[PDB]
């Protein structure tokens, strides 16, 4: 409310969280997408994705160390979205727009889908 | 670099991380401060504190579920800093500044220490 605001703190936290991912420090889940595998932190996955929230919030699945995604998910599209989660930067190109949008819908990241919609429209 | 920037994503992630802490979801450590206990996420602690980074980055201590802080640490001051880590907001009042500053020194949060110094200077 009337507390002092650190305007860079949130971005600095996310940057260190991504650094921890890049060194595999306290990563607690691998996400299998067809042939690929991505290690990550369940907390960040839950904070950023409705699908991952709905999985790990259920005590039936909260302790899983492996999550197999839908085999139709494109790994490049997932990687772009995983990067976004940890960076706030979304790499939308003409060559990946369709794969990134579809993957964002499957992961229930509405703002990204909403931004994919505006990207479409601005093309 | 040339990707789309989501200016509110990092703050949105931290808010959900704090929500997860408030429901004790995926918390993986308890910090003992005199007669008090605080549950938290090791990744957030490490991202925010040089002390907590140095502890959990060491494989000798990375798997600890309990951390006992120095008995001289004031629990209210620790709580204020724990809140700051998860909110980017620092509750500095001249009734608590000394105990917050000394705690931020122990936790190796230089940004906060530097701010406490200017709070003193701005009187
Ligand atoms: C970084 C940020 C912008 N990314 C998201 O918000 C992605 N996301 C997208 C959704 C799904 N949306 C939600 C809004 N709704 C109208 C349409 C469907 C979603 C859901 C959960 C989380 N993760 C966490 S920790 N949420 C804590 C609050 C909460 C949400 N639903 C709850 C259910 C029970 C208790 C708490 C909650 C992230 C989610
Ligand atoms: C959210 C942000 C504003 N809060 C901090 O930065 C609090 N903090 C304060 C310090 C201690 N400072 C650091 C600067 N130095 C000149 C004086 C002492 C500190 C240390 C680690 C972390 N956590 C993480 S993940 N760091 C990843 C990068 C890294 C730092 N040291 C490394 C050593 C080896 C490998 C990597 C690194 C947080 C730290």
């Amino acid at each position: 409310d009337s507390q002092i605001q650190f305007t860079r703190h949130a971005s600095d936290v996310l940057l260190n969280l991504n650094r921890l991912r890049s060194r595999d420090i306290l990563t607690d889940v691998v996400i299998v997408v067809s042939r690929e595998q991505f290690r990550a932190h369940k907390t960040v996955l839950m904070a950023c994705s409705g699908l991952f929230y709905s999985i790990f919030t259920d005590q039936l699945k909260r302790n899983l160390s492996v999550i197999n995604l839908d085999p139709e998910i494109n790994p490049e599209g997932f990687n772009i979205l995983l990067d976004f989660m940890y960076t706030s930067r979304l790499n939308l190109r003409v060559g990946n727009i369709m794969a990134v949008m579809a993957t964002a819908m499957y992961l229930q990241m509405e703002h990204v889908v909403d931004t994919c919609r505006k990207f479409i429209k601005a093309s």
